[PDB]
């Protein structure tokens, strides 16, 4: 296994046809999972599904800049189960990022942040097992 919050490198940041893949298993009783991407203090794409918002489940994906939170993006589709394994994949895209989880689409998130090259760090955390984090050129 690998050690939550996991830092993954990007280098030279991210670029269209780059595919990050992550593979865990939610713990039970989850609360949440967090997926972010930094441009250094920035975070151009967080990916934040939460279990129990208000006895909701939701993804929040939003970018923050100067250490400010900018206008939320939320998808009320909710593909994680507390317990069970699962599969994220990013797909960069040029206008987006594209999200597939346990190989069914999820979502789009649209580039706030333009300097995809300097996106140059995931970090993974959350109520997760991880098992793996990579990428590949597709
Ligand atoms: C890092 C740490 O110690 N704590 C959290 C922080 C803090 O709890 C929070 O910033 C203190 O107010 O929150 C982090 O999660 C935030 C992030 O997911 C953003 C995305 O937009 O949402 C924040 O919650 C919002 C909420 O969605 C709104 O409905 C509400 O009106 O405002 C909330 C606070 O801004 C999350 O707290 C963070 O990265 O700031 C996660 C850290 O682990
Ligand atoms: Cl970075
Ligand atoms: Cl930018």
């Amino acid at each position: 296994m690998l050690i939550v919050p996991y830092n993954l490198p990007l280098p030279g940041g991210v670029v269209p046809r780059m595919l990050i893949t992550i593979l865990g298993t939610v713990k039970p009783n989850a609360n949440r999972i967090a997926l972010d991407f930094q441009r250094g203090n920035d975070v151009a794409f967080h990916f934040n599904p939460r279990f129990n918002e208000n006895n909701r489940r939701v993804i929040v994906c939003n970018t923050l800049l100067d250490n400010n939170w900018g206008r939320e993006e939320r998808q009320s589709v909710f593909p994680f189960e507390s317990g069970k394994p699962f599969k994220i994949q990013v797909l960069v895209e040029p206008d987006h990022f594209k999200v597939a989880v346990n190989d069914a689409h999820l979502l789009q998130y649209n580039h706030r942040v333009k300097k995809l090259n300097e996106i140059s760090k995931l970090g993974i955390s959350g109520d997760i097992d991880l098992t793996s984090a990579s990428y590949t050129m597709i």
